[PDB]
Order: structure tokens, then C-alpha cells, then sequence
């Protein structure tokens, strides 16, 4: 299908979006319990073999894994 193929163009780029925030992220979650740097450690091992397989089903699914670390990373820190 030809949506289909932007679709994937798509989470692709979304993606990568969020695997150039692990950084940053890991940097934060320095401090805290080490569950949350190694869930990013984790999504961000997932996402990257996404991005290699091309799959936009394994995509999406890493691509909502960062997003609710991160979230939760952002919770902790602003207590």
C-alpha cells in the first residue's frame, strides 16, 4: 500500500527523534534507581534493532516504550 510506505518513513524518523534523547534521559536518571536507567538501557536496545529490521510494528511499539520512560523519568525528577 502506498500510505503504507510513509508510514514507515514515518515512526522511523519518530524514532530516531527519541533514541537522540536517551543521552540526556540516561543523564538524569543518573541519580535515581538503576530500574530507570536500565529500562532506557532496554528501549533503547529494542528501538535500535526496529530501526534495523525496518518494522513498522516493532517501531511503533519501542517508539511508545521511550515515551513512557522518559515520562516517568520527567515525574521523578520533578518532585
Amino acid at each position: 500500500l502506498t500510505e503504507s510506505q510513509f508510514h514507515d518513513k514515518r515512526i522511523a524518523e519518530e524514532l530516531r527523534t527519541l533514541l537522540n534523547k536517551s543521552n540526556v534521559y540516561a543523564l538524569a536518571a543518573g541519580s535515581l534507581n538503576p530500574y530507570y536507567k536500565r529500562t532506557i538501557m532496554m528501549n533503547e536496545y529494542r528501538a535500535k534493532a526496529a530501526l534495523k529490521k525496518n518494522d513498522f510494528v516493532s517501531m511503533a511499539d519501542a517508539k511508545v516504550a521511550l515515551e513512557k520512560i522518559y515520562k516517568e523519568i520527567d515525574e521523578i525528577i520533578n518532585r
